[PDB]
């Protein structure tokens, strides 16, 4: 019997997601490593409870998760069960369908048999009547966007999903399926896209002024840049009373145009420095166009 | 085996709930307090049958009433399996999300996920397929209203809300609320405000004219001021005296004198208590003068 | 176990309601009496089984059908579970809500309360996924037909009620109705009036003439206007001469003023009743002699207004 | 327990059906016939995992494929839950409702009755959530269309079809009913018209064109004449063995080929009464190219031998 | 919704089952006719709310009783759960198996296979989990007695019956079924013969003391001659004129009288009456009203059956 | 929809199977073959319902009857299911385990853990609740018989079997399990070996005596020998003139022959097809032989070495 820590909301810093009424956390746990059957199930246990403790209270996944796939969405719905029972009601868990999940034609892209049937499976393995958040996990440009966009639909008009949201589209499609959601009187809810220091394509593309003029919130996958987040920057975090990783995950979260960012954990302690980054989210100019000359060079 | 009183819909006075064909009793019973698990399930007991019994169709609550929170909706929940089981169906049964609930940054406000997730945890400590009434229980200025009026679409598309209503909104958002809904082909049936001879933000702000032109029906919250309606305070029982009334009987009818009021909602902590409350009913015109001496005693106690 | 007459359907004919694709047979079983609590479940049971076997597939409920109400939803579902598990989706069975069914502001009327708990309850009471058709039972002056039109449509939704239909409606009410119900993309699918020889309000206001402009069926209710057609002596005079045209025409009383509500493609089926089954085979004979001659209609009419 | 061939996905073409995401295999198995109880499970079990041994992820049913009628469906559904509980969702399964069924004025037709209540009958039978496809089966006269559709429209919204498509309807009505189901949000995936070498109606009154203007996908049935491509009249007949024989081809693997030689056709069915069968017809996909020379000389051997 | 008599267990009398610690009440209701679909479910509705309102507790079913067969058991669950959900633990239901029910050889009898496949079809019948009493409704000279005394043993251990009965078994079969039922722990409860004025078997051949012996209770079945001691040869007609002389002496009907007889002592625990109405409840309750009969009275009685042939 | 004949019940004779009170056909229809996943349904179908129709009320079934193992279990629920729903308990149905079903030394023989877990596997399959008996279906030297028998008690116990028997037991053995079924209040109800005109082992042997003696029933598996009661030629002939003269075919003869008196109890008939029925139940026509003719039937198996 496991109490969940009664200060969890004091620290965690809470944005709206977009122009909608969730509020994710800063920082979101993402469940892409460390929780497959190949990872020992008490380690995961102590990550979950922790994140939770320290006011995570959204939990990212995908069918494909694991190694194996689905194995993170099982793992999850057993802690969830175990831990998690007097607390769905205060976590936003999503998954997603696009890659590669099961074999032939209809275990991969965007067709309405593969969302609809992998959110079937997802909510299985999970052990979830609904999940709070279903995507589209990439572009597929073999089906057309009209029966993806119409199959998140099914999913929300169903009672299978809360809301919506779409992983790695481009500003034009991320418009576009802006558009067809509306036509169901969805709105869009999130974009989560790769976006760190070292990658930009986010800012450059104009994909951030996509997502704030039509209301849609963004989530940051890969904010270290998968181990990346030279020497001199890590100086510049120094003098910021930061580590390095800190830092980049403040400078994601600098301004209100990043809702959250997407860390992971193979152990408990991990998360507690990640969380820091919160304290020190202010940056001058100067600082700003350092750190990018430093990047450039 | 407890049968209701035959005769309990001959007294009682029902009022269209603005332009839908749902009736309210004129006076409705709210579990806002005396049904928590700090108060003993016989006396709760007592008042549900009473309340029933005096033609009193319907029951108010809310996911925090209690205390604690969802105790006022589990032991309601109990006491209609047991007694209420054959009468359901005689029932109007509402419950609310707006307010804290649970913690944390989902447990409050106006977001499709506090509002659906708590439904389904009203439907379930309730023990019921559906609520008769689900109410948005405030504004949330963060949340676009877009999101709200979807998430209590859905309840009514998914067949767990019969209807749906909103308390506490300003006219202006009340307005907006009535035409996001009408989207979605479903009228606003009510609007809650806190309502009492005190506090009149109600008539001054022009709701009720919004309500009347859009149909929507209008019930009383805290019609009596939490107690104050039961110097100028002491002139205002002396009217009522005069009337053959209690306090807390003019403050209702007052309310109820005209046909802006749907329904006012009262408390009970023990079943004699409603008895006093219904007799309202049997005086519930006001002569001009009456209403102005009862307006100049308000302003000469700056209530 | 209980076998169904492999010929059921081949004397029996079924008229299209409607523009709708739905087929009714031309005459009904309505459950309005005979099937309470007060009259023995045998009878009931052998009126159910000659009636399917004569090619009836369409049997008429309500709520308040009994007594005492609700009664004969609960011995229809106990006899289909028992004798017609293989043979619902062969039927069409309709119920409605509208009149006073349980006590209070609740359990009358076409609030959306009322319509959507009582479907709830007749589902219940007859062991039921869904009906084909929903009705509501009345006009509600004081319920906005929004509401009401609203209420249908989500039993269609919902999957509760494939087709929706109402009872009793004016002209103008049934029209808009209608056009109400097509705001959902639902189309009313059947009028149920109450319709016969010496009652014909129905024609006179110009129902329908409504009814045929919108696509929609119409189901006459007490065909046989209580029994009168099977008081003064210019009336029972009237009601003898009646007869004998029957007579002239090979029929009884009962079968010509079916015949008669039947001459015409206006009207998509008769609803009769009956307290044993041998009252059945003589009223599906009137399909056996539907046409009537100019001449005929006019003596027809004559009797009625000299009586 | 039964392990999938893991090659499977290797040979079969699959093609985009219509403007849709659904990939449907160019070859797909219809249990029109075989599939009754007059035909030994046995034979049945090892249809159908050689058919998904050979990548044909299509099973095409109907309420009244037997015989007895919905005999298919049940055998259908039996073996899915003992050879196929972990490869549902690679599988397409279809089913229809608008032939004859039961008795009756509700066992036949278009209306909202039947449809309805055949997909739960259908659903039921092979112990199913839902059909990946369900189809009206043929035109009805007597119930408008906005009703046909409307019961479509239904059935994906309840959850009980993922998609919808129509069987042997005109250029016209396939056309109305691609703007009604329009006016519920949902696109027509797929037509499936009799279509074979002897018998062009669908190319004749445009259908074709109609379908690719709609992005509506097309699945051939009977695409073997029932027999009549495979090995006066007669003599037309031969020389189209024949051509198949210059082609490399049995008279049956041409007759596919010619189906699937461009991509209008997403799909032709064919049905088995034994694994063996399947093999050959697979090959077909070896050679799906004819030059105008050879279809001028089908056509005009069809012709000379009266084979329409 | 129906809310029993406050007062219903105030004048009723109940007696102790044999040596069991179950009482009876001195009247039961059977429900051998008038509770099949021949019959309107508001009768039948109004003779079971009646019963239990004047203190009746037991209710005895058959799985033939109808007609149709079945159709009792069937009526009587619907009434059950629409008024008698809050009181099933405050009623005795027992069913039977033995006489024919369903067609071929195994819907008669005493087989293990007929008795445990009609228990559990009564048990579906009426929505129970289990009766109160379960009976062998008759002999089976065809299986032997330690196959049947097995079945009634499997329906109690399975917790389908709590307690088992026999109907119509001679006082030696009697007591070689209370030795099979002994072998497995469980005392016979109970014995159901036809007895009435008329039809003294029961005494004449001492199973009244096999019963007594055993503690084994005795429920008398057509306690009333099926009509013959209510409202034929002269001698018949002038005996039962004369005894009807002595019910009204007694300040009791002929009905009341032969109820009363019945009951006069211990030996007896209940009798089962049956209705078509529930106004002919109340004159047979009354019975309990004067249950002595002197020497001379029983002499009497048995003297005018005599001179008038009436066995 | 199937309603059997209401005359199944009027020429079949049925006998008590040893002292129990439970009544076998004469003629029992045994699903060794013709019931497996490569026979054709609709034959399987047609062969139970003409059985049930002639009044054959006993189907004999075990886990491995197929072919492929189990599959006769499994269609033959699918037919109680859809056309025997009303009928069960007008039924008697019993499965067996003993012989090989499944691989591993859990799969065959006589443990507790076989013969449970089977039961389980067989009351899955044919969709039932409990069967009428259940079987061991034989010896197993390497299990004691005290567990055997213990198992067969469970089943009894836990209401998965009404009843128990064995299949293939010397008397000996027959006479142990008697005893130790005996000790949990269990009498064996049914013996069930291979019995025909041409072996008679079970007379030899004496098992009839003890099958008598405790009370056990028998019922005769193979009784046609497998095809052959359908030097040897000549007394093959010879026996086959002698059915002739008694107005019967070979396989009647054969089949009345172990009817001839009490001591079977009933005869374990196949059929591929419907029709091979009829024709074995008319054995029931002529069950009489005289001592002259058992005499001969014996001399010509003797000369013939039928043996």
């Amino acid at each position: 019997v496991w109490l969940a820590n009664p200060e969890r909301y004091g620290q965690m810093q809470y944005r709206y997601c977009g122009k909608s009424g969730l509020r994710l956390p800063a920082l979101s746990l993402g469940l892409w490593h460390n929780f497959g059957h190949v990872n020992a199930l008490e380690s995961q246990r102590a990550i979950l409870r922790k994140a939770f403790d320290l006011g995570i209270t959204h939990f990212d996944l995908a069918n494909n998760y694991g190694p194996p796939p689905g194995s993170a969405e099982e793992n999850f719905g057993r802690l969830l069960r175990e831990d998690f029972a007097a607390y769905r009601d205060e976590l936003i868990i999503s998954t997603k369908a696009g890659y590669d999940m099961w074999p032939g034609p209809y275990g991969s892209g965007g067709s309405r048999k593969y969302l609809l049937a992998s959110l079937d499976q997802s909510l299985k393995r999970m052990g979830l009547e609904y999940v709070d958040i279903f995507y589209s996990h990439r572009v597929d440009e073999n089906t057309p966007m009209e029966e993806t966009a119409s199959a998140l639909a099914h999913a929300v008009q169903s009672g299978k999903a809360l809301y919506v949201g779409i992983s790695s589209y481009s500003p034009e499609r991320t418009q576009k399926m802006v558009e067809l959601l509306r036509e169901w009187k969805i709105p869009l809810l999130i974009h989560q896209p790769s976006y760190n220091l070292l990658n930009r394509w986010v800012d450059k593309s104009g994909l951030l002024d996509t997502l704030q003029n039509n209301g849609v919130g963004c989530i940051a996958f890969t904010p270290l840049a998968q181990g990346l987040l030279l020497r001199l920057l890590n100086e510049m975090a120094q003098q910021r009373g930061q580590s390095m990783a800190q830092m980049a995950l403040s400078w994601l979260l600098k301004d209100d145009r990043v809702t959250s960012v997407l860390i992971g954990a193979s152990r408990a302690e991990q998360l507690e420095e990640n969380v820091q980054a919160l304290n020190n989210l202010t940056f001058s100019t100067k600082e700003l166009a350092q750190i990018d000359q430093h990047i450039a060079d």
